């Protein structure tokens, strides 16, 4: 038993983290096959980040201006290109530790594991979630740009996020592995407003189901609610509107615990209206929203990707 | 910026996780060099766990009764021995992915990363802490026995924990890699009382320093306290007594933020006596105690073990 915020094993990703140097700036790159992916603001300086003309800046750079170090190996760049906000540095040799991988663009509310790196070396791994405003609340210091988020499917690594910048409000923004930013963010040092953030309601319900599986049950009320009447309360507390697609997602969790989805929504409503009253759920005093229903089923059944 | 509960990269540990089968029971083993370490209750059944005579049970077993699978490789056991509560299965070939490693016995309050495994395959990684009562609050299902906790020091892996059993109260107990249990626990299915758990005070202060580094500052009071007068309040709220060794541990954190250790203790005292008043610290409403002062300095400076 027990429930933990759990990250994917990072072995298959560690072997792909390299160091990318261009001029004075260093950040992390992703070495898959014979291509190194890294944020395009590695060709910038601190003053360039204000109003960067990335096309004119990259034209100044040639093939031998990019220093790619893989642990103690250094790769020979035999081609470079700019795909949106990511740089594709064609290298000499293919990464022998290249895992089976895909590039995926996730949706708000989905979760993934982040391998925090500095100078191409993995520092740590933690789980996070794409906020509904396309930001993430991670831990990224200077030199952590290019750190990647991923999911594991048995043997296949689904790369979904690349860290690019810290917003002035302390939150983090990034792109997919095709260089397209999540949200309305641009790789430019300016005031960038992230929209109003809401709580992923379907994630909160999955985390309540996980609490029932583990014994914590004081929040199970004797009332119910409808889908509409719950959404009226959800809008008041900045919660995502629950759709029928979300209710069907919680089907398996509903089947295992014998508690209907609408019955758990009334428990959440009373948690929103009345609070927790000094009690805890799975050792916490806030409603956790960083576990998808697939995350809960994974930890509760013991899925082994190896 | 940002602060996350962060686990060590698990690459060096994944390559050492094997499957150990003896009779009907399966659990995870640790393959370092030519020795496989696994809990000794792999030679038991469900009824054996009541009153197990491990010496008489192991004597019934011979060398070819242990089925060790490493991914798709299966190893040839050429020797077996019982060191306390751990089994040492001498195998034919040495693990080619054996990292530089030590066996360490940690102290209560120290933290480590757990690689949750099932049938010898890594499921996920998360950070935890040795509670003052020598238990851990992890996520261990059936078949997760033999999962190991570890710390990374640059290139060296310090193995410190091996999971053995779930206590009836839902908490977890285990041994070091020499087979010696943490706490008064025995590998026997019975009622085993874990002592009163307290909060690691030195960890809470380190987590408050991390909050100051990240901007959250509303708890910084205009009062102070002495070491004794704080310990009187700490005993009332089930907090570990703060010693001079703990104050010196927080020295670097005190030097970076310009806040004396005793000044932060008065802030914690008012947090204990007055609560949080609906506010949050680093996105949480409870006083986190699973970050050692070394953990905070690590995440704040960007230490890369690779």
């Amino acid at each position: 038993s027990g429930f933990r915020k759990m990250a994917f094993p990072s072995g298959k990703v560690e072997g792909c983290m390299v160091q990318v140097t261009c001029g004075t700036t260093t950040l992390n790159g992703l070495w898959l096959d014979d291509v190194v992916y890294c944020p395009r603001h590695v060709i910038c300086t601190s003053e360039d980040m204000l109003n960067p003309n990335y096309e004119d800046l990259l034209i100044r750079k040639s093939n031998h201006n990019f220093l790619v170090q893989a642990g103690n190996v250094q790769l020979r760049v035999i081609g470079h290109s700019m795909q949106n906000c990511v740089l594709k540095l064609k290298v000499d040799t293919a990464n022998p530790k290249t895992p089976k991988y895909k590039f995926v663009r996730i949706q708000p509310g989905q979760t993934f594991s982040v391998l925090a790196c500095y100078n191409g070396s993995p520092s740590g791994v933690y789980q996070c979630a794409m906020r509904p405003n396309f930001t993430i609340k991670g831990s990224f210091l200077n030199g952590s740009c290019g750190s990647v988020g991923f999911n594991i499917d048995y043997d296949c690594v689904s790369f979904c996020y690349m860290h690019h910048m810290e917003l002035p409000t302390g939150v983090h923004a990034g792109t997919d592995l095709e260089g397209n930013f999540y949200g309305p963010f641009v790789d430019r040092q300016t005031a960038q407003a992230a929209g109003t953030d809401t709580t992923i309601t379907v994630n909160v319900l999955a985390w309540l189901y996980a609490a029932v599986i583990n014994g914590d049950r004081w929040f199970l009320n004797r009332f119910t609610t409808t889908l509409n009447d719950f959404n009226l309360v959800a809008m008041k507390y900045n919660y995502e509107p629950l759709t029928q697609d979300h209710v069907d997602i919680l089907g398996p969790l509903s089947a295992q615990t014998g508690i209907a989805v609408l019955d758990m929504c009334a428990s959440l409503k009373e948690l929103l209206q009345n609070g927790m009253n000094g009690r805890t759920i799975l050792g916490g005093a806030l409603l956790e929203d960083e576990f998808t229903p697939f995350d809960v089923v994974r930890q509760c059944s013991g899925v082994t990707f190896q």
